[PDB]
């Protein structure tokens, strides 16, 4: 599907079965989402932003269905304000810009 | 140009007749670039991200050439860790995410 960027790029996930709502951000370069219980082991990260920086939980090979498209990968898990997908998960669903 | 998501989605942008790198961002609603020297008035701002808040200063109406591309709209400029190109730009050029 190609999305238009008036409004945010929000798309429906499947992880961990739960259905959730993330945000396709190229300026992202991994994934990080809210507060979740996803199962496996996990070694503690740090990562930045433009406000800071915030502690989360690095989960490895987490199997991901981004609108209807699967990918498996590291995903972050920490209080980001906003569930955001990454390149590192992007470019498993063949995701480009154009202009 | 389509831009694959393998390696950040850095652009050359000129902005002020200065050139400068930015990353064409979807998951910014508006366009943030680090410390420079850009004329005209301004309006203090704050806007939030990942790990908190920053004070940035409101430009609007200023000239980018994105790419080759011109736009102009409002630009914050502030103590961002990396030139960001916003939606509120990216809309401008015609940006479309395709997946
Ligand atoms: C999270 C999303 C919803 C919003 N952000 C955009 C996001 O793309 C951001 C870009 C970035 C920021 C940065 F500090 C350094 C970088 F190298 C890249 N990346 C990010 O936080 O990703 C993280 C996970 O991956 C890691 O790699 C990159 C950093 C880590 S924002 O920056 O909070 C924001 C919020 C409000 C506004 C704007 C920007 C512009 C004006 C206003 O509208």
């Amino acid at each position: 599907p190609q999305i238009t960027l008036w409004k945010r790029p929000l798309v429906t996930i499947k992880i961990g079965g739960q259905l959730k709502e993330a945000l396709l951000d190229t300026g992202a370069d991994d994934t990080v989402l809210e507060e979740m219980n996803l199962p496996g082991r996990w070694k503690p990260k740090m990562i930045g932003g433009i406000g800071g920086f915030i502690k989360v939980r690095q989960y490895d090979q987490i199997l991901i269905e981004i609108c209807g498209h699967k990918a498996i990968g590291t995903v972050l898990v920490g209080p980001t304000p906003v569930n955001i997908i990454g390149r590192n998960l992007l470019t498993q669903i063949g995701c480009t810009l154009n202009f």
